[PDB]
């Protein structure tokens, strides 16, 4: 997988968040993330992207948009993945597969176990 650049927009919620992306605005949702803290996880994920210098795009092997027309998409602040910051913190947790798009799910499952044993938020 690679990742590509993409420009901030407009932070959404805790799982979605509008970027620029190949000169096109585009809503991008979050691989493997569900949000059930709701207001919290939007501001982490906030915070996360408008602090960044750099946001980039990681598309996964499966579909890439949903039926919604939002990007199907890992996004890394400064190199950091926003979904699994999320996720570590007990703001979300790891979604079922979709679509063949299951890169990441085993190491996002550790960090929710992780955030479930520090009873950290939703696992509170």
């Amino acid at each position: 997988l690679h990742k590509e650049p993409a420009t901030l927009i407009k932070a959404i919620d805790g799982n979605t968040v509008k970027l620029m992306y190949k000169g096109q605005p585009m809503v991008f949702r979050l691989l493997l993330v569900d949000i059930p803290y709701g207001p919290e996880a939007a501001a982490f994920t906030k915070k996360m992207v408008e602090n960044a210098k750099k946001i980039e795009v990681e598309f996964d092997k499966g579909q890439r948009t949903d039926k919604y027309g939002r990007g199907l998409a890992y996004i890394y602040a400064d190199g950091k993945m926003v979904g699994e910051a999320l996720v570590r913190q007990g703001l979300a947790k790891v979604a079922y597969v979709y679509k063949g798009n299951n890169t990441h799910e085993q190491h996002l499952r550790k960090a929710e176990a992780q955030a479930k044993k520090e009873k950290l938020n939703i696992w509170s």
